[PDB]
């Protein structure tokens, strides 16, 4: 099995899932007591938030691809970030370190693919919803039209996220509104749903939605393990 | 903060509590977002316990040692190893990789000495109850008696873990036989109960005696946490 | 005696407290030699799981309602299913087999009513806090009063049995969350506490309760042995 | 995968050690989520014996088979008899019901030639010592020669199992005890020694015996898993 190399700590209660859910896909895939080969680098956050405090995305840049490098020394075979938003750097990241990277929308798309769907909806960040490095690459590469909230909700979906979800914070108003939001992109014809944050799968749930919703988190951690045993 | 080089997989699931532990740590005590600086390397437990079954703690030494070599190149400053019985190699492997290891028997040690504390009755695995790596080490390098429960209520301290309380069952007769066990120990005289696995705590807690409990993963997760801090 | 038929393996960790309990039971009431009579069907799990994981509810049903013709076959003259969530087809099982089955939220619903308590709290899955075939049993056929947590302590709930308990992994923080759910459900007026599956004991406990709780699986068993010798 | 049919142990205790065994080694080699498909019969001893005092051991063992007979109604296909000591009537139980019985000393016996051994010594109940079930079994079917404590030895070990080992009592002298009638089968020139019961791996173990010893009990339910993943 191929050892991967975990980019994790942002923050540290998003990576347990991935290295929980990476571990029971081996287990039931290779039966005994086989459990995944993991290489985690677990980075401080703060140093992450203080960057991205600064807009330094450069330097948050040099951050993880140097973490990259390291586990590639210590004999990582390929790159998870455990992190939807830190994929705005997936690219410095597999530039640096010469590792194939697992992205995590690329994993989403062949679950998305594996549906039949061409019109997908998208929650997460306002990194994770509006550039180039999620969004455009499912349009870009995978021809999945992506359709996002206005702009009035996305303040309010990253909001919620940064102001309450990553503090722990969780509110029914905020619950409802995401309900809204998802309304709404149903009204839009989307034929599914991207959860792109860790996060907010605490607030809202398949229930929530009249269409497939895709745990891009979950569907990452399923895709790493595959990669391991392929 | 020192980077902390953890080994585990041993098993993935157990691992996950001193990941968590040592990140609460170090957020309680420097705040904001920061989190702890941690390599992982999880191996395949699958090889491990092939090795352990076969007794040959020789190749066993090898893996884990591997892997900490491994750790050293990603830039760890320290090694644990988050199980118990592979222990047994502890020496050898801070030997064969050149990095502090912060051995589990001598992080509960140490709360123990300072606590004024020279003779404790220890409760775990028979493994852990009657071999070198743990008690022997108690006694031989830092001075402590260990009195442990006889055969008859050994065999039944070990058939409630591997039986019941490792498949999840919990059984008020098993929680009364363990609480009568620590009653024994403590008519023995002890100065202090070691909780060798958390699988213990299950059962029975520091309401359950009259004299201090070290629960030993918690020990050492702490003793992590301290040391990077340092 | 009646032979109790079992349909069990689900899991099959969970089979043994039942087997255990339930022979246990009839010995203290008949004392000497006795045992109970139990046929159990064993079901591989996996199959239950593809099936539920896919919402085929049909084949599930017909899937146990074969295993308890076969135990029909084999002289049982009653069924036991020792799951919660597969209750929800426990109507068509007991249709299928011709034989009264014991459902596990009438045992609990006996208890709580011989107790004079017609308001109770419930925490378990999402499943058994939101979906008739328990809560809404309860209610509806034996006109007791269900309080369970708001959406947010549910979700909460929920995710804490099925990402942590079911893997043995015991985090304080998660026992400190459980401890103020069971607190407001006590400022909400409950009589008593129904902990819908034995993994919500490995959390917490009647130490963490000011009102009697109702381990609905010990009941379970307890009500098997009781028909059986009726 | 087959489904076994399982007779119990007069013990449902003895019964209990099958069910997890069996239900681990499928899941350990199939993976996924897999479980055994097991059928058991658990007949309420206290029928059996009171059969017994009467002297009427036909009808007796005619509840056996008629179990045995009901498993195969149920939809078993092979017949597993719980304990060395039930397969005293092993013989009748196969030739009452017609399907295949999976003999405790058949599956010892070929891995017992599978590492070149055609001597062993036996220790167990007397019964299990001195009758034509088990060690018949292995040198008329098998061609194993089959070694055997004295009768002062037998007597003892016999009491020890029956007055000690059953209700988990660890005696040291009984230990000692065990360990000398070790020694006087290896000086009888046996190749290896099979415990006829797990109960005695409480007293003695590999580590006590200069030739590899057999647990028939234990593989007896790997042999069973195993047969119903062929
Ligand atoms: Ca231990
Ligand atoms: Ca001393
Ligand atoms: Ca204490
Ligand atoms: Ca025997």
């Amino acid at each position: 099995m191929k050892i991967l190399g975990l980019i994790g700590g942002m923050s540290w209660e998003s990576t347990i899932p991935y290295y929980r859910m990476i571990n029971q896909h081996v287990k039931a895939q290779l039966g005994g007591l086989h459990s995944a080969k993991i290489i985690l680098y677990s980075v401080d956050f703060h140093e992450i938030e203080q960057l991205q405090a600064k807009g330094d995305w450069q330097t948050a840049a040099q951050l993880l691809s140097n973490a990259a490098i390291s586990l590639k020394h210590a004999g990582a075979e390929v790159i998870v970030v455990c992190t939807n938003t830190m994929h705005k750097v997936a690219d410095d990241i597999e530039a640096a370190c010469g590792l194939p990277l697992l992205h995590i929308a690329d994993a989403t798309a062949v679950q998305i693919k594996q549906q039949g769907i061409d019109k997908i909806g998208l929650l997460g960040t306002r990194y994770t919803m509006e550039q180039g490095f999620y969004r455009g690459r499912l349009t870009e590469k995978h021809g999945i039209e992506v359709i996002t909230p206005d702009d009035t909700d996305r303040e309010a979906v990253n909001r919620i996220i940064y102001e309450e979800l990553c503090l722990g914070i969780i509110s029914e108003t905020s619950r409802d509104a995401y309900r809204r939001v998802i309304k709404k992109l149903e009204a839009q014809g989307v034929q599914g749903i991207i959860f792109g944050c860790t996060e907010i799968t605490l607030l809202v749930n398949a229930q929530d939605a009249s269409v497939p919703v895709f745990d891009t988190t979950a569907i990452h951690a399923s895709a790493a393990a595959d990669y391991a045993l392929q």
